[PDB]
């Protein structure tokens, strides 16, 4: 039986800018680094950066919608988004769904998001206003 | 301040086979499905499957090392891996370079993993068998 997400591994083309982004800009804790990767944590999340020459710096129009959302409080959302903006971090989508969301790109074009709100909150909103074809279990 | 992973969203090319993979084969909990997506949970993880016409079925030699690992206990690991194998689930890696792991593919070629152990346990193991050049902070 699976009990949760164990870790998220992102392939990166250059380790130093990726460590700078996740540790310094995004404030994650750096636990270890080696010649070809790093381990960070963000709350319960175990993040691994893996140096991979096969990683392409990928424009958002050229990747699918797969993405990784980080939790932040409503109170902290706007100043964190403003930090990303000051740092020149690109946005790949505008929010049009419930709960605050900021959609931003990492140095290799990994699609990231800041989101406020849980699955329970989303399901409650969907019960009131179901998406097309929506069924609950 | 970021506090963990709010959700993982995977782009899928065919919604029904992907729901079946995560719910029926992997045992995740299905909460809702609609014409263009589904919401599941795996312990605390919120997983969203999003139907995306841009998603391609991608062989593992064509994608980078980005991957998603799910936690499983030491008692359950081997029999879960063996059932994925008996079900014909494709694989993408064999060498256990980060502990007790089984590497397998979803229907679209998303790179998945079963892993036993926490970040703390991996750091302790790495102190004895470090990756090349490893430093601990
Ligand atoms: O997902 C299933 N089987 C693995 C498919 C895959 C082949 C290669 C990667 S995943 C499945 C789900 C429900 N009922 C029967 C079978
Ligand atoms: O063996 C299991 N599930 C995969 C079955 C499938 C085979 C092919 C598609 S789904 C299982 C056993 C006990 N409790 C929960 C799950
Ligand atoms: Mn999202
Ligand atoms: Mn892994």
């Amino acid at each position: 039986m699976l009990s949760g997400l164990n870790h998220l591994t992102l392939a990166v083309s250059q380790l130093a800018p990726s460590v700078a982004f996740y540790q310094q800009l995004l404030g994650m804790t750096l636990h270890a680094r080696w010649d070809s990767g790093a381990y960070l944590s963000c709350g319960d999340l175990w993040l691994c950066l893996s140096l991979d020459p096969q990683r392409r710096v990928t424009p958002p129009e050229e990747s699918d919608y797969t993405h990784y959302a980080f939790s932040i409080s409503e109170a902290d959302f706007a100043s964190f988004a403003a930090r990303l903006e000051a740092a020149g971090v690109a946005v790949w989508k505008l929010n049009r769904s419930e709960g605050a969301s900021h959609y931003f790109l990492d140095p290799d074009g990994h699609k990231l998001e800041l989101h406020v709100g849980s699955l329970a909150q989303r399901l409650a909103a969907c019960r009131e206003q179901p998406y097309k074809g929506m069924v609950f279990f």
